[PDB]
RNA sequence: CCCGGGGGCCGGGGGCGAUACUGCCGGGCUAGGGGGCGGGAGAGGCCGCCGGUACUCCGGGGGUAGGGGCGAAAUCCGUUAAU
């Protein structure tokens, strides 16, 4: 039989942040950042830090029950970035040779209707 | 240079003529303008009511120990449970 659960991806462009939960979503299974892998903070963000971790927790989802998941992947949205970051897309591959079986893949980024006003001023980030 | 004569010295007033344009008076028009009627267009304004996501914060549940940020860090937030 196939338990079902939700892999919530944050993607932003510092780190990533997989926590793996049930259906409802009010259980986390596994839950695993990018510096909680890494050994500096420079590496948080790159691809290598999401396979790692995305297999690290995928391996405690299997241990724990959990055998398919969909993918809602996520970046920052609203007065910040309003795609996944540079280690979406290794986090999800890591989860496929994890063993878990893949239902739909998402993008649920929140999306402001209009919004408030962003961060750095008028000028700019470098002036 | 002096003498003689004509003109001008940009104007004022008088008389007699013309009525094309301007002016005034009278009559009449609709071409400029204004006032209308009809169906539509418009983030035009003022007022009232409602919504959409996003955000921040607050309360509760899941789950540990990181999160955030950078060129790289650090300050900072987090073990009275964070992201
Ligand atoms: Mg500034
Ligand atoms: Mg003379
Ligand atoms: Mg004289």
């Amino acid at each position: 039989k196939l338990r079902w659960g939700i892999a919530w991806i944050y993607s932003s462009s510092n780190n990533t942040i997989i926590t793996i939960t049930d259906l409802t979503g009010a259980e986390t299974v596994a839950r695993v950042s990018g510096g909680m892998v890494v050994r500096a903070d420079k590496d948080k963000p790159s691809p290598w830090a999401a396979m790692q971790a995305a297999y690290k927790a995928a391996q405690l989802a299997l241990a724990r029950g959990i055998n398919a998941v969909h993918i809602k992947v996520r970046g920052p949205g609203g007065y910040g970035m309003k795609v996944p970051g540079p280690g979406a897309s290794a986090a999800i591959r890591a989860l496929a040779r994890s063993g878990l079986v893949i239902g739909r893949i998402e993008d649920v980024t929140p999306i402001p209707h209009x919004t408030i006003r962003p961060p750095s001023g008028r000028k700019g980030r470098r002036v």
